[PDB]
């Protein structure tokens, strides 16, 4: 089985426009919820998300393609253009079918949904724009970044919900493992905020509802959390064959040496009090990696601030880690991003590589008042400098579909 | 030892093609930045800057000789051209050998360079034009200057970026301080205006990308400032030794009394915060002059609509001047010209000059928000009558260049 390393990493996110701007946001604590200013939400419970702040398409698009594409298509091809560059991989006839394509999305183009409904009701199907299908289909960031970029390798999109960037980036990863790639770019992209993913997550009593302070709403393992924030953005990992990326000089991150799946098979939005299915699949990605869970230094954890789920992580790495449970740190990183769903996984990824790389563990900002059993090393309000050989990430998506990814220091 | 006066001054510029028209439109703080017309930009993030209008080579060379030099050499030709016809200096075989020329440029024949690739990478090499080198190279302006005037003094070129035209005046002035010439013809010219151009400052992510108000984007000091804006031009200057100038019965503009040089050592293109450099500098100008910071009137600015460097310029213009900071006067005339790189400093003497002879502070127009900090007089949105004896122009440049020059009015 070949080694795959990561040589290239892009973003959008409410912290930040690119990856190392979301970083300094991350190292600092800050906050990048606010009120949604680009719509009325005066009749919502939840009125305040994470929004990506000053994006400016035609960075990476002529204004003529962007105006044919729905803003998770948007997010995700400015962070994949940002990882390829970073990764100075150059595309050629010798080695465009050996580079592919994975970026996800957990909802894909609702916004764009919504504003042809209205269209259609007031004016009927005439009204539609022509570009609704290819400017709304999930798999059209892989679509337009390899038409871009002239890649013609192994081309696909998840959608697993909040694991969508996490299995995304795990089964590129598999690809280049078993010899079908040399390179994918891989990760997610979403964009929600509209009157149905406010309102829907709203209906399903999903969202925080802490309207007075907003930068106070995401608080994984607190006491006082009352569900997720929604928030929009992307991440892109430029996954690579160990020998490929040594042979052309390229700079390495991090080795992806572990990928874990499972179901939980208990319930469409609530996971087992005890976290079985969490357990399982990071016994599975640290089994893959041949890692003992003595070896783990960070986990990005799923922690997305609701009642039951916080909880249940807690419980699962207690289980998996025994002992060392109380040696390694673990942080959400949703407490300042909020939850980015399908590209949640993708920056959380991208956070991990760079823990090993500064080493550093990220906050849980808002912990305040830590629940029953949170006893855990969380890294409460403040970054905790330390030493990270192995970093973890897990996502945990409705309907019980698990992911967690296995970030080693390069040798 | 000698003295130094202006008796000469030519210009092209985004506001006209001479320096009395150009003036008109820096007193009655006008625009001169627009959408670009000589190229199709509708892929680019860009599309706007500061063109030469309605300019007509055939008023300085044949149509012959026109064809085998870049538009940066047309354009600095045009102003020398102006500046010597201006200066009255008549050139015989008795003072031939005292007059020379230092024109400078930034980026020099980017056009032809692009125009001779073109046809090489579709034709091969024997379709790049024979007069490539000599139409292409910087410091042919100084060349076809000297061999159309006969002028055999000093003879040489500066490239130091947005300093180039500063640099380029002073180091003139020093040849004749120190005797080895008694005329200069000094200055720079820029037409960077091709794909290349504001396609290479565009991936720097170094200019505006304000395309719906391209006339309110250039903004120094502005708290919605977004960064520079690529114009193109020339200015000249004929430097005269004084005792040679009384002579012939010039008319002098105003004494060049001062020039300053500091390297930031920082960075490849942002300064440091407090503009230690930018300090170092102006008060090596002022040194040289033999003034006090308390007796300069007038300071036409870098301010170059950058987020870093204009509060940079402002914490140095603080540090040197202390009190005496809001009793001066300050503007950036790249509010109205936007930034004409290796020609800035070469029109921006001019304009400095122009506020001695006519005592008034040309307005920095588009400063509607005052970023922190930025609390001198900036000379916001119009023009301001005053007393001006002494004014300093500045020019700070890629790799952290600095150039300084001080005028007074002649006596
Ligand atoms: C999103 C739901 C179904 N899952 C969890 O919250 C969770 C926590 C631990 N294992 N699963
Ligand atoms: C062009 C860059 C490198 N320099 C400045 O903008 C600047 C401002 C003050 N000192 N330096």
């Amino acid at each position: 089985r070949r080694r795959v390393v990561i040589t290239g990493m892009g973003m959008l996110s409410p912290l930040g426009l690119d990856v190392p701007s979301s970083w300094e946001g991350i190292l600092a604590g800050r906050s990048g919820i606010a009120p949604i200013e680009h719509m009325d939400l005066s009749a919502y419970s939840t009125r305040f998300g994470g929004s990506v702040k000053g994006f400016n398409v035609e960075e990476y698009l002529s204004a003529k393609e962007a105006r044919k594409l729905d803003l998770f298509i948007q997010y995700g091809l400015a962070a994949s253009f940002q990882a390829v560059r970073d990764s100075g991989l150059e595309v050629t006839d010798a080695n465009r079918e050996r580079i592919g394509v994975s970026m996800g999305s957990g909802i894909g183009g609702l916004t764009n949904i919504e504003n042809n409904c209205r269209s259609l009701f007031e004016q009927g199907p005439r009204r539609i724009s022509p570009f609704f299908v290819p400017g709304s289909i999930i798999n059209m960031v892989s679509g337009f970044l390899s038409i871009h970029l002239g890649l013609q390798g192994p081309n696909y999109a998840l959608t697993t919900a909040a694991t969508t960037g996490t299995h995304s980036i795990g089964m590129a990863a598999r690809n280049i493992a078993y010899g079908e790639a040399d390179v994918m770019v891989a990760g997610g992209s979403e964009m929600a905020a509209c009157g149905l993913g406010l309102g829907g997550f709203g209906a399903a009593r999903a969202l925080s509802t802490r309207n007075d302070e907003p930068t106070r709403a995401s608080r994984p393992w607190d006491r006082d959390r009352d569900g997720f924030v929604l928030s929009d953005g992307s991440g892109a990992l430029v996954l690579e064959e160990l020998e490929h990326a040594r042979a052309r000089g390229a700079r390495i991150y991090a080795e992806l040496v572990g990928f874990g799946m499972s179901g939980d098979a208990f319930h469409m939005t609530a996971p087992p009090e005890d976290g079985a299915g969490a357990a399982r699949c990071m016994k599975n990605a640290l089994r893959d990696a041949g890692l003992d869970p003595r070896q783990v230094d960070y986990i990005n954890a799923h922690g997305t601030s609701t009642p039951a789920g916080d909880i249940a992580e807690i419980a699962a790495v207690k289980s998996v880690f025994g002992e060392h449970a109380h040696a390694l740190s673990m942080s959400s990183t949703k407490s300042m991003t909020g939850h980015l769903l399908g590209a949640a996984g993708a920056v959380e990824a991208i956070f991990s590589v760079l823990a090993l790389r500064d080493q550093v563990a990220p906050p849980t900002i808002n912990l305040d008042n830590p629940d029953e059993g949170c006893d855990l090393d969380l890294v409460a309000h403040e970054a905790k400098p330390r030493k990270i050989d192995v970093a973890l990430s897990n996502s945990f998506g409705f309907g019980g579909t698990n992911g967690t990814l296995v970030f080693r220091r390069f040798a």
